DNA sequence: GCGAGCG
DNA sequence: CGCTCGCAACGCA
DNA sequence: TGCG
C-alpha cells in the first residue's frame, strides 16, 4: 500500500511495510510493524529519558535480521527537518554528526529505517569528550551464562558499589550478559572513565577471582564472566535500554531492580512481551538522573592499583590511535 | 530504506 | 526510468 | 584484500 503518517508527540513520521517480516521466527509478530509499535510504547517514556541528548548509531536491518546488516554512525545528508544531529569525535580525530535522540520522533524515524538496535555514545551532546556514563559489561566466556552474570552482579558488583557511596543501574544485554550504568558528573575524559572502569573491573575480579576474569588474553579467561573494560573506550558504545536485539525472539534489553535481576531470565524480555511488563510496575532505574556521582572513588582505586605495579590495559586490537594520544 | 550515481 | 550501490572506523591475518 |  501507499506510505502511512505517524503523530509522534506532534512530529509527523512517514511510515512504510508494517506487515515486512523481520524476525521469521516470530512469523506475524515478528514485523516491522511489530517493531514499530513496540518502540512507539517505549519512545515517549522510558527510553528517551535514557538516550535524552545522547549520539547514537543505528544497527539496521532493513530486510529482516537474516539480511543484509547496516551499521551506521553518519546521519544521511538529506533527512527530515526534525532529526537533529551532534558532532562526535572517534579515537582517529574524526569527526562526524551523529543522529541526536531529543523527541521520540527521532527513535520512531529510525525504526522506519529498519533499525533493530541503537547504540548510544556514553555522552550527551554537545559536551562529547566528557563522559556522563560509566559502563560495566558482564560477558559470560563459553562455558558461562546469564546465570553467572546475574550472580556476579548481584553478589559481588552491587556490594561494591555500596562500599564505594557508589549506585549502579543494571539492565539485561537481551544476549547472555549484564549492563550496570553509573551516572557521573560529565567531569573526566574518555581516558580517565576507560582506567576509572578498569580499576572497578580489577576490584571486582580479586572479589571472585575464580568467577571473574579482566585477561585480555582469551587463553586465560577460562569458564569465567569477563568484565569487557574497553567497553568505556571511544566510538565503543552499548545496545541501549529498551533496544530490541538481533536474536530470533527480538530479545530487549532490559532495565531491572537489583532484586528483580538475582532470578531473571533475559528471554522473557522480547518487544512483545515488554510493553505489557512495564505497566503497573515502577521504572527501576527513575532515578538514575538524581545523582551526578564523583569518579573520586573509582580513581582512588586506579592510583592502588598503580601502587601495586597495575597500570593501563590493551584497547581492542582494531582500536585507532588519535595523532597525539597515549600508549595504546 | 533510501538517496546518489550509472546507463 | 530502472537498477545497483554504499551505509563502520579501523588494525590485522 | 578481506575479517570482524
Ligand atoms: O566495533 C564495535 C562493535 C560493537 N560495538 C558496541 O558494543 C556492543 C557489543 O556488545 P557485546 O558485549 O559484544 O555483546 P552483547 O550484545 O552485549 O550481548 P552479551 O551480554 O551476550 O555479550 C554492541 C555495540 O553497541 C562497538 O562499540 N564497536
Ligand atoms: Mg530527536
Ligand atoms: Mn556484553
Ligand atoms: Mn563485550
Amino acid at each position: 500500500s501507499a506510505a502511512t503518517e505517524l503523530d509522534v508527540d506532534g512530529v509527523k513520521v512517514r511510515f512504510t511495510n508494517p506487515d515486512k517480516v523481520y524476525f521469521p521466527k516470530l512469523g506475524k509478530n515478528g514485523t516491522k510493524g511489530k517493531l514499530v509499535e513496540y518502540y512507539l510504547s517505549v519512545a515517549s517514556g522510558p527510553m528517551l529519558a535514557l538516550l535524552r541528548d545522547r549520539p547514537v548509531h543505528l544497527q539496521r536491518f532493513p530486510d529482516g535480521i537474516e539480511g543484509e546488516e547496516i551499521y551506521q554512525k553518519r546521519v544521511p545528508q538529506k533527512h527530515p527537518d526534525y532529526l537533529e544531529t551532534c558532532v562526535v569525535t572517534f579515537p582517529s580525530g574524526r569527526t562526524a554528526d551523529a543522529l541526536k535522540i531529543t523527541h521520540p520522533s527521532s527513535i520512531i524515524w529510525a525504526a522506519q529505517m529498519g533499525t533493530v538496535t541503537l547504540h548510544p555514545w556514553q555522552v550527551r551532546c554537545p559536551d562529547t569528550e566528557h563522559p556522563d556514563e560509566l559502563r560495566v559489561d558482564l560477558d559470560p566466556q563459553p562455558g558461562t551464562g546469564f546465570k553467572e552474570a546475574r550472580t556476579v552482579a548481584c553478589d559481588v558488583l552491587k556490594p561494591l558499589l555500596d562500599e564505594l557511596g557508589l549506585v549502579g543501574y543494571p539492565k539485561t544485554s537481551g544476549g547472555r550478559g549484564v549492563h550496570v550504568f553509573l551516572r557521573i558528573k560529565p567531569q573526566w575524559d574518555f581516558i580517565e572513565v576507560r582506567r576509572a572502569g578498569i580499576a572497578l573491573a580489577r576490584e571486582v575480579e580479586r572479589r571472585a577471582p575464580d568467577a571473574v576474569t579482566t585477561s585480555w588474553w582469551k587463553e586465560e579467561r577460562g569458564e569465567r564472566l569477563f568484565i569487557d573494560y574497553n567497553q568505556n573506550a571511544r566510538d565503543r558504545t552499548f545496545a541501549s535500554a529498551y533496544s530490541v536485539r538481533k536474536t530470533p525472539i527480538a530479545t530487549v534489553s532490559m532495565p531491572l531492580s537489583w532484586d528483580e535481576l538475582r532470578n531473571a531470565d533475559p528471554d522473557d524480555y522480547t518487544m512483545n512481551t515488554v510493553p505489557d511488563l512495564l505497566a503497573g510496575r515502577d521504572d527501576p532505574w527513575a532515578d538514575i538522573d538524581s545523582v551526578q556521582q564523583s569518579l573520586g572513588p573509582l580513581l582512588d582505586l586506579v592510583a592502588a592499583d598503580e601502587e601495586r605495579g597495575l597500570g593501563d590495559l590493551p584497547y581492542p586490537p582494531n582500536y585507532p590511535k588519535m595523532p597525539g594520544e597515549p600508549p595504546r
